[PDB]
């Protein structure tokens, strides 16, 4: 209806190449992620894209489903799961990774490998199923929305 | 004056690092730059940081330096430079790569890498000198701050 699904498309066709090529990280070993800046770069910045775009598909949904309501990227993914967008159980948890993108960027003086090393395979896990139910709830919009005007 | 010289050191020490990795690609071909989305990534995030850095530096200066007064990243270098903290000529030369710890965060989807690229030389260049200017700034805190005590 009013959401405008190339700018969610769009969106989701970047995670989807972001996880693509964080998952060549999925069996890497803890110590040689530690010892490679290079690698903990590469995935810094997936994981901030990743998130980041995740947001922004977040608060445009919300901005025509929930006009004039305020959200923070945590409660954005919540919102979601309660209209059936994202599974309640997927909202919850994949909402605390929202924190990446924020602190990936502004704190990165205080970035543990360690813990961005558990990420990346939280996000491995959880993001592909976020694509697949955000991409679920386009097409369901369009079927109603095809119901409602006849084809489109 | 009221600066925070913890603040500034850690951050100039990260910038040092960054530097000597994005040293790394000072000489990679851009043809080979445009195949490999793993350089890419390195180069961004690397770009990103020692910018965001920077920005971080100069608002913690200036907050104390012109407290009340608000500067965009464009205008915090230029400032710098008419205080004589950095040089006017590098003041310019570098205020506008200040942009690119925005572009690479929030505009991921409108990237040019053959830009990116250009920007790996440009801060190799200026961002050495940077340091070196805060760090000498660092010097005069560290020399008032001995006069005022002893």
């Amino acid at each position: 209806t009013n959401i405008e699904p190339v700018i969610i498309e769009t969106r989701l066709e970047l995670i989807g190449r972001y996880l693509d090529h964080l998952k060549k990280f999925e069996n890497i070993s803890l110590d040689d992620y530690l010892s490679s800046f290079e690698q903990q770069l590469i995935t810094e910045r997936l994981l901030q894209l990743i998130t980041q775009a995740a947001i922004d598909i977040n608060d445009h949904i919300l901005s025509k489903l929930k006009s004039g309501k305020s959200y923070t990227n945590f409660e954005a993914f919540i919102e979601l799961g309660k209209y059936q967008i994202l599974t309640p159980e997927l909202a919850k948890q994949i909402a605390p990774s929202s924190g990446l993108a924020n602190r990936l960027v502004h704190e990165y003086d205080d970035i543990d490998p360690n813990q961005v090393f558990m990420a990346i395979s939280f996000a491995l896990q959880q993001y592909p199923l976020y694509v697949r139910q955000i991409n679920s709830y386009l097409i369901t919009l369009e079927e109603e929305n095809d119901l409602e005007s006849g084809h489109h």
